[PDB]
């Protein structure tokens, strides 16, 4: 709009009006008033939507978490209760947070081992992994895997390496390390090719994608050349990286990237359908 600029508000906006947010780490008591009987459908017909993609896809060890924490199957869960079992299990909680946050934020939340949750959902009509993460991708997405203690110790170490990350181009880098393990990670195993990403997991689209299709790349994971790869967020993943154990996916964190940012600063990243020379890649 030329000057006096209308726009559409994004659904974060409409949600949160009338509610504050910490001005330093952006987190609010969770309004468990603010949803409605209709909202707790959504998240009901969700979940039972992803309870029967999820076996055979979905890692034993996500599915165990759900067990294990009993997320609420029929309602949006009060996450001050769900806190009692993450952690005591786990030694994370989660915080209630507006919907995206600052990046610095974020690492500052996970290096004190505190995920941070969008409180509010996606309406009726937004059924499949909309614009904005919501509070069924964020939890139903992530918690569970809290569960595995490896995995638990690789985002706090993640967190710690955000917090630490000052040289330019350390923050797109370390942005498509979180998406290609954390939002869309596949775990290779015993009993065949799994999911653990959260961005996978929460969506009904990308689940059977991600294990069924033939026209992206599986390659096997590797650090240096994640954190040099493009993604691109409104459709299907054209490369997918491959762990074969969340201890790989832990000492990978190991080292300290100081380094490993210089090195990569310079470099043309890889688009998101490519396939390097020293990949590793999934045969057909």
């Amino acid at each position: 709009n030329d000057r006096a600029d209308f726009v559409v508000p994004d659904i974060t906006t409409r949600k949160n009006v009338g509610l504050s947010h910490d001005a330093n780490d952006f987190t609010l008591p969770q309004p468990l008033d603010r949803y409605s009987a209709e909202d707790h459908a959504t998240w009901a017909t969700l979940y039972q939507r992803q309870c029967k993609l999820l076996p055979g896809r979905a890692c034993d060890e996500f599915l165990e978490g759900l067990e294990r924490l009993e997320v609420d199957a029929d309602r949006v869960p009060d996450f001050n209760k769900l806190n009692e079992k993450l952690m005591a299990a786990t030694g994370w909680k989660i915080v209630a947070v507006p919907g995206l946050i600052p990046d610095d934020v974020f690492f500052e939340h996970l290096a004190n081992r505190r995920f941070p949750v969008t409180w509010w959902l996606r309406e009726p009509h937004q059924l499949d992994y909309l614009q904005e993460p919501d509070v069924f991708h964020d939890l139903f997405g992530h918690v569970p895997l809290l569960i595995n203690p490896v995995f638990a110790d690789y985002l706090e170490a993640y967190g710690k390496g955000g917090v630490k990350a000052k040289a330019l181009g350390a923050l797109p880098m370390l942005a498509r390390l979180y998406w290609y393990t954390v939002e869309f990670g596949l775990i290779n195993t015993p009993a065949g090719m799994r999911i653990y990403g959260a961005g996978i997991l929460s969506s009904k689209s990308e689940s059977i994608y991600c294990l069924d299709s033939a026209s992206p790349n599986r390659v096997g994971f590797d650090l240096m050349r994640i954190m040099n790869t493009r993604y691109r967020i409104d459709t299907f993943q054209k490369t997918y990286f491959v762990i074969d154990s969340f201890k790989q996916l832990f000492d990978a964190t190991a080292p300290d990237f100081a380094p490993l940012y210089l090195q990569l600063a310079d470099a043309q990243p890889w688009g998101a359908g490519d396939i390097a020379p020293d990949d590793l890649v999934l045969n057909a």
